[PDB]
């Protein structure tokens, strides 16, 4: 049907789920095109129009790389934008349960995909299934990655950084201010996201103006204390002044670099982001969040220790396997085509991959915290992503949780580890990076793909998120469930998700995380 927004009227398309129906409008506009002049410029107001827009197909993707290693793989080409790509993407989607309903409250998703990729219109982010089975309304947005959304020149209009986080707040404030008129709760409003998309949810929790743009938060695999998640004001200045030098754009006036930045083709841009730091790796991001100033006051570590952030609920949690997905993007003797059984030699060699300007002291103590042996081929593969995992995943994302609920507020934490059936990856790699995404948006509960085991998981999941975003507790209270216990900072327990059964667990990776999260930022 048609609905009436702010701005103007916007139809939609009816979908068939389920024996049911969702309606959904793919593609609205939310921000004025940030092209021209408005390139590197925080978002601008809509200007109303009159017609009727049609959002009856998702919207352009914005400007990216793409991953090209492995051409034809469905592992990493399910990944890859599914849409054109253009600076012309400011677009938001909204799924809406049918019958329209009266209330409901409303699940917005953030993509991840390390501040250079993503968007909105994956296969694995419908929200149709959610929209179905929970009738829940929700809503994702595209927002700028890589240069286009993060340069940064502090303090200057024309390049603030953190262009894509104000992005991802417009279009929280396009639902305050719309979402009602689709029958949804703008005061019931909880984000949620994976990776990236995870470390800006936790951004926005620590961001002033966000504050009363949603309710609750949900962080899967990623925190901004993430070491990739926030890029230093030092980086941030050698980085912008070293892609103007690759495209010729070096100036005296800081503004005339953005001038003449401006005048360049997207792509020019894009070719040049991979080379703005000497050594990067995997798991880089070129061009990522910023202490700006505006969105972020100080260094969100400071606000996170000293409580300076939004008090409510957060369910945090990660993979098992968080790590293994990267070990094949660089580190010798991976590959997703064998068992990679490496050797010390080949593990030592990795830790120089994802540790470029670490002393030799530092990687010693690495190696010598993960090679403690409890005789195996697979050690020092296993070792290796456990390495990249913690590190970059788990470790933060448990002290975030530990920090943030020291507070006051209940917080509570998952370990996923169920290992899709239907995974394209070889099974060393186990649970993956990204793939607990697909059973909460309960792409298993239709039955045309996955075992039976796993659609009573992804049905267990949905209920539980969506639980959490209407009342604020993850609970199945149905179905004789396992009850999920807040976290604390003392007993910290945490709930494992997998098809078998699951437990109640106590100080996950405890022995691991105290070198990473104490010992390591030393180094
Ligand atoms: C800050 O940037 C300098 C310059 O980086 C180089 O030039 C850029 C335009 C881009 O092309 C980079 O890939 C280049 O590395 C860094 O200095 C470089 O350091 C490496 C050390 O391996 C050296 O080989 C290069 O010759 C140096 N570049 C030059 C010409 O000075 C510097 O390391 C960066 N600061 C940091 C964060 O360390
Ligand atoms: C697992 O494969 C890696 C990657 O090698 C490539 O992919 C293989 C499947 C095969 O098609 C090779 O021809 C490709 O080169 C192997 O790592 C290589 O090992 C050789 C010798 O040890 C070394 O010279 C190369 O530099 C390595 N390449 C990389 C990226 O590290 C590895 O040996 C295989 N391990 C097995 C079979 O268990
Ligand atoms: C929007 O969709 C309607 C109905 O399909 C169509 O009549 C109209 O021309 C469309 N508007 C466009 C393509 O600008
Ligand atoms: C939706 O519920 C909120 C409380 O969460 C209430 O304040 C608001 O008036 C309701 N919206 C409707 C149905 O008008
Ligand atoms: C609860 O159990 C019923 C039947 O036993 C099943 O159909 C349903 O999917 C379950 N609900 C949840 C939320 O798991
Ligand atoms: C980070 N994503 C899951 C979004 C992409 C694959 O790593
Ligand atoms: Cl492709
Ligand atoms: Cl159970």
């Amino acid at each position: 049907i048609i609905i009436a927004t702010k701005n103007g009227k916007v139809r939609g398309m009816q979908l068939t789920v389920f024996g049911g129906t969702v309606t959904a409008f793919l593609g609205i506009p939310y921000a004025q095109p940030p092209l021209g002049r408005l390139r590197f410029k925080k978002p601008q107001s809509l200007t109303k129009w009159s017609d009727i827009w049609n959002a009856t197909k998702y919207a352009n993707s914005c400007c990216q790389n793409i991953d090209q290693s492995f051409p034809g793989f469905h592992g990493s080409e399910m990944w890859n934008p599914n849409t054109d790509l253009s600076e012309d993407c400011l677009y938001l989607n909204v799924w809406i349960p049918a019958p329209k309903p009266k209330n409901a409250t409303v699940l917005i998703w953030i993509y991840g995909g390390g501040f250079q990729t993503g968007t909105s219109s994956l296969h694995v982010y419908d929200g149709k299934f959610l929209a179905r089975v929970e009738r829940v309304i929700v809503v994702s947005m595209n927002y700028r990655v890589g240069a286009l959304g993060f340069l940064a020149l502090p303090g200057n209009p024309e390049a603030p950084g953190n262009m894509g986080l104000f992005d991802q707040q417009l279009a929280l404030q396009w639902v305050q201010k719309n979402i009602a008129a689709f029958g949804g709760n703008p005061k019931s409003v909880t984000l949620f996201g994976e990776s990236a998309g995870a470390a800006s949810v936790s951004l926005h929790l620590l961001s002033p103006g966000s504050h009363s743009l949603f309710t609750r938060a949900i962080l899967q695999s990623g925190s901004f204390n993430a070491p990739w998640a926030v890029t230093s004001l030092y980086e941030a200045r050698n980085r912008t002044l070293n892609l103007a030098k690759l495209t010729g754009c070096s100036r005296e006036n800081e503004t005339e670099i953005i001038k003449c930045l401006r005048n360049k083709d997207p792509q020019e841009i894009l070719l040049n982001e991979a080379f703005v730091v000497p050594y990067g790796t995997p798991l880089s991001v070129n061009f990522g969040p910023t202490v700006d100033g505006d969105f972020l006051t100080d260094m969100p570590d400071i606000l996170l220790e000293l409580g300076q952030f939004k008090k409510t609920q957060i369910l945090v949690g990660v993979n098992k396997d968080e790590g293994t997905a990267f070990l094949v993007y660089g580190a010798p003797g991976f590959s997703k085509d064998n068992n990679s059984i490496i050797t010390r030699k080949e593990f030592q060699e990795g830790l120089k991959i994802f540790f470029p300007g670490v002393s030799e002291f530092g990687k010693e103590s690495i190696l010598f915290h993960y090679t403690d042996w409890v005789q195996r081929p697979e050690n020092y593969r296993e070792a290796l992503g456990d390495v990249v995992g913690d590190y970059n995943f788990i470790c933060p994302a448990l002290e975030f949780t530990k920090k943030f609920s020291e507070w006051g507020n209940n917080a509570f934490f998952y370990y996923f580890e169920h290992r899709s059936s239907k995974l394209p990856w070889p099974e060393w790699m186990g649970v993956m990076h990204g793939y607990e995404i697909e059973f909460v948006f309960g792409l298993p509960l239709e039955r045309r793909d996955y075992t039976k085991a796993e659609e009573i998981l992804s049905r267990s999941i949905v209920k539980r998120w969506a639980n959490f975003a209407k009342y604020g507790n993850p609970q199945e209270t149905q179905n004789q469930s396992t009850s999920w216990p807040v976290f604390k900072s003392t007993e910290q327990k945490y709930l494992t998700l997998n098809t078998e059964s699951t437990r109640i667990m106590t100080k996950l990776r405890a022995q691991q995380c105290r070198f990473w999260t104490s010992f390591f930022p030393k180094v």
